[PDB]
């Protein structure tokens, strides 16, 4: 793509808003939607087979954009260029719930609040003009992922660190495990991604929300993601931490993510 | 609303406080606290009693009356402060001791989750309904969506509300709607856990600008300014290990100017 | 006050210390500490003994003569334009040998645990006394006669009650846990505060002579020194000191102030 | 002592590279990315950390295109720790949160973070310094032998350059601030054994490598020198045995032609 | 010292200050304190020599000069060196799972105290102690029998950092009432199980100019460097704890300044 002039004026700019619900593992429209199933742990890397529902996967959607009024006789085409976004983790308010079926602070005394959601936070989003380009990488290569998940089967010892053969693209919602795929910094020339990990099992979650924050999506040449086939590609994972039951069974809890994206008309060859 | 020129008498300032609504009734000995928190055994039998959970504070401030083309009050800046941070230096009032097994040491003080948010707009705060457990039965006193469905545990575009009453919208069931609130600025921070150290700052030297990307502040519909907040500081722990929410009141100063509208 | 021109002899600087008022008597062996903290069984029978809780430090500093224009309708006031402030004695918290509960008390071993727990650090610079809001954790707390409080303040005193006001007019007698800065007043004071809670929380303190804070408001006007007085207030709870027998006391540190003032004309 | 003249303009090039971590366990075998299980000595006197139980620095020389002489001058970089996503695994053979109840997630990776990278026109210049000078390092490791009590703090004689991948122990060597005129280095250490790892990743961050005179690293022999270490924390087995876990690091470097004397 | 114009004219010095944590230099525990013992009351409190850290300090000789010229310190780089060593969790450390004799060592944990000073004369100190009844040993420079007011600020209790390795950190800090010709910077993070957090780079330069554009002016052609760098505690299997310290790098850039 040879990139040419920005279009300005009051037809040249549009705004889309979208949500991505989390895919922590439990099925939609059922009582544990937003949670994983209770996590089971292997005894050894050789006998490691995490059941479907017990691990989070990436959220993704393609957003169909408004009609561009293309010039019928020009040797150029217009594309939508994503220039800025707002993104917010929604439902942070729910984490003030320390009554719902939670292990108590003073369990020996059957007293105190629930311990609430605690432990690892993994928060990442991507805005691009094509699917997010992935690097496959796993803690344990010998892990057997379920039929329901999309992974590289028998990926070999090299998949525990960087191996340039082990590539993917985030093409489906809810089936790419977070623990087996990450953004590929050798690609994503037409996507912006942002991620933060805070680990632990008892770490306090820290989340902010405001409707006053905007992130510019322009690269060093002042070019934003260019939406190929007039699609905008949104991706995220938002693990807030763990929910712990009275019997000490632990599940992942996720929150949905809001996106507002401003796009403008860019001429290309 | 089509926005025209700033009218440059044309500047006013309001100060207001919102007291916390942590659950216990006002003018009684536990005002500013919740009642002691009980925990359900399972999501299917989860009915948090009234007084045991915090709700949002809200107030509408009446502004000087104004009025082809109307004048509206435009919120351009604010100061906000969590008041009474000084009270948290109290480690003597009926608190579990650091060395309970020795009947020695200070109180452990207030500890655990901090949830701090405020909003300033020209109409009520627009809410998104979302809950940890959709099967929670909220008490008659609370404003909620009843039988909200599994979908309410994440984002459901059907589950909307507005913050139209003080002390009855449960914090755990409602948050700001980023799909709306074009005429409101909101800010919030959550720090989780039950033994987390509270971190609070206060100064009369910080001003936040409320103008959007187009230089437009909140425009006060019907000459009303809408202030909203929740300020959970953490939990108070008794000797017998019963735990309650403690809240603090919030100060607002808002500066407004007259703006011409079509 | 109607504020006019700034003079550019025009500038002066004062330095001062405020020593902490943690509860134990001055120039006795526990100076800089509270007495060992006791805890009530219920809010109804809560009566914290004098010495076992910290109080605000305040001083009024006398400023140099202003050399007024005898015939002018206007007067000169000192305007505070900037400060440095530093908690002094941070060096002392490297002490883990002085009568402290040990890290491994079951083995009678390791360093002392040193000072840990809540940090409350606030300072105020103004041209009149700091204006305070009364607010308490428990309204039924009976404060001792030595302390300045609103008596029988009632339930509303657990949150914001616009009736419950005061001003910081004496050093070492206004309990930190009962009074805070009033954001509805203090037009002529700048205040700054940080609270970090807990009882095992590590103290975090920084010190440098390279930091200046500007005291000018949004109009370019600093605090104006009425009666040619500069008013300094602070509290610097560093955390708790824990004895081998697990008795716990507040430890405080003194605060340094440098304030740059200039001559302002007013009407 | 290189006389630097004018910037050229064909005159700009970009490289991308990965450095795999060197935490101790051998490449292309089941524990790649990890150390072996850490053993602890009883005293400084009898302290011999076995090969495979401690991390070493990663390093690589990138061959630039061949070029008053011209040199490649490194003006900017992006760097990223990759595979942060894998740390969401709490099922792979990990001690459980509630071991006494055989319940909960794995405890995951926790403890010390040590994150450092260097980009230079010559090998990174090193200062030898150790917690305990009486440590006997294994034959596979590159160390100063019998370094003396002075090697527990700064001793100006104890110098080195990072000239080999995977054999300079992190606990024995660090960047020399007395040298490295032709290298930019950055690091952070967060200690503890139960500390939560904190890691960020984005493709949107650029670091300018120009010094206070507007000069970037000048690539001697048309080579670019990349170095790092990325200890994320410890992996803890059910039997409480602990290993280092590391992650690979991404480098993008932008270079331009500089005229030199 | 009335200051005139800036002015061959620019020089740069580098130096290191080794830590003075308490154990003798050139011996096996160099960089550590001896194992810390704890008193039962403030009355009987007498910390033995080697069990507490002291400030490090050096005077650097500048090219001799000489309407007089003076060396003016305008900027610096400083760096805690040897941060790399803290990745050692094998050297005679209490283990994470001591009941199971398993896990890594717990490594260095607890209070960090990091301070440096750059000036044209010795750092000016305020004497302040946790416990005034502490009897410091003969080897240490203190104010003897300082009294109850020494627990807080007493304006009589002053000193200057004139010797390396004998001013106890816990007895002396920088005096904000003086030090007009010194820039100091410090941070304290307390606790005994706190994680150390240390950063290092060769890319960071700090400007030493005051509000008037004047850097430290080196009286007698001497540059004064001071520091303390307590990283945390080393814990043995038997749970004996010592301070561990790290050396500090200094780069200072100086220019000639005319004075009267
Ligand atoms: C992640 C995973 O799947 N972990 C499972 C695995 O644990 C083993 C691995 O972590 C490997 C990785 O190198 O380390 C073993 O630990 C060994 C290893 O560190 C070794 C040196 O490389 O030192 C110790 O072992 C000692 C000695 O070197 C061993 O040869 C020896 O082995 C003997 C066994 O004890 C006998 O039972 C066997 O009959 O004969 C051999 C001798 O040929 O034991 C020495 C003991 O000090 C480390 O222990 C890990 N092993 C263990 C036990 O943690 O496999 C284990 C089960 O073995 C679990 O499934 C674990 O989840
Ligand atoms: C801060 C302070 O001074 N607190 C002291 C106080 O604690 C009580 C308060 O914290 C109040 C604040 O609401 O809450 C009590 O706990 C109750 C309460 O939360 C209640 C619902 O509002 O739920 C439980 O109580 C159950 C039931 O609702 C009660 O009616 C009941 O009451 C019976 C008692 O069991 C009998 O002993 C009594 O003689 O008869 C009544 C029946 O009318 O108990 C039910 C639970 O078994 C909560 O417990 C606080 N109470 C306690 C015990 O913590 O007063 C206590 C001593 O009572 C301490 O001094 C405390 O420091
Ligand atoms: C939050 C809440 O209301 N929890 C109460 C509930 O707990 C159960 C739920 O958390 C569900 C969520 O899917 O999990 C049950 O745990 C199960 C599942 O994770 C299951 C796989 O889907 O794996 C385990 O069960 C297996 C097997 O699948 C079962 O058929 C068999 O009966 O037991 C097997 C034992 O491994 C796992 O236990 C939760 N059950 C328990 C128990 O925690 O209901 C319980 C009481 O039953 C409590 O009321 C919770 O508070
Ligand atoms: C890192 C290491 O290898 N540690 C092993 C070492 O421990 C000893 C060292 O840590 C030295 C460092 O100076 O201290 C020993 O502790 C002694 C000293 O601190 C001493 C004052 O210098 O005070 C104590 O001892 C007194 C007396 O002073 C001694 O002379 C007398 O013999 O014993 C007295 C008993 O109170 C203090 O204990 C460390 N010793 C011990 C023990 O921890 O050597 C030990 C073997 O002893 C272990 O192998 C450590 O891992
Ligand atoms: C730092 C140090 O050297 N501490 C040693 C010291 O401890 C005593 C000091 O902390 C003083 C400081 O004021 O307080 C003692 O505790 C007392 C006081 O808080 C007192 C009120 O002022 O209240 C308690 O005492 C009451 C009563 O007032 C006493 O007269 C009566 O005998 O006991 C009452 C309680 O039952 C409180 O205990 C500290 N005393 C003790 C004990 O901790 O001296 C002790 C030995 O006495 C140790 O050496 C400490 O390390
Ligand atoms: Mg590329
Ligand atoms: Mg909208
Ligand atoms: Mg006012
Ligand atoms: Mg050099
Ligand atoms: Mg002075």
């Amino acid at each position: 793509i040879e990139v040419l002039a920005v279009r300005t004026g009051p037809d040249s700019i549009t705004e889309i808003e979208a949500y991505l619900n989390p895919r922590m593992g439990q099925p939609q429209n059922e009582d544990f939607y937003g949670f994983s199933d209770n996590v089971t742990v292997s005894d050894d890397f050789g006998s490691d087979a995490p059941p479907w529902k017990q691990f989070p996967c990436y959220s993704t959607a393609r957003i169909s954009l408004p009609m561009l009024n293309q010039d019928m006789t020009s040797d150029t085409i217009l594309m939508w260029e994503a220039i800025s976004c707002r993104t917010e983790v929604m439902g942070v308010n729910m984490l003030t719930n320390v009554h719902s079926a939670q292990k108590r602070v003073y369990e020996n005394d059957r007293e105190g609040t629930g311990i609430g959601v605690e432990g690892m936070g993994y928060h990442m989003f991507a805005i691009g003009g094509e699917p997010l380009e992935l690097q496959f990488m796993v803690f344990n290569h010998r892990a057997t992922y379920p039929a329901e998940a999309t992974v590289i089967k028998n990926p070999g010892a090299s998949s525990q660190v960087f191996d340039p053969n082990l590539k993917g693209t985030l093409t489906a919602d809810g089936v790419f495990p977070v623990e087996a795929w990450g953004p590929d910094p050798f690609k994503n020339e037409n996507t912006r991604y942002f991620g933060q990990y805070t680990g632990g099992t008892q770490t306090p979650p820290v989340l902010t929300f405001t409707n006053t924050q905007t992130t510019i999506l322009l690269d060093e040449n002042g070019v934003g993601p260019l939406c190929k086939g007039d699609g905008l590609f949104l991706s995220c994972a938002d693990i807030v931490g763990f929910f712990t039951q009275h019997n000490k069974k632990m599940s992942f809890r996720g929150l949905p993510r809001y996106f507002r994206v401003t796009l403008r008309k860019r001429v290309v060859k």
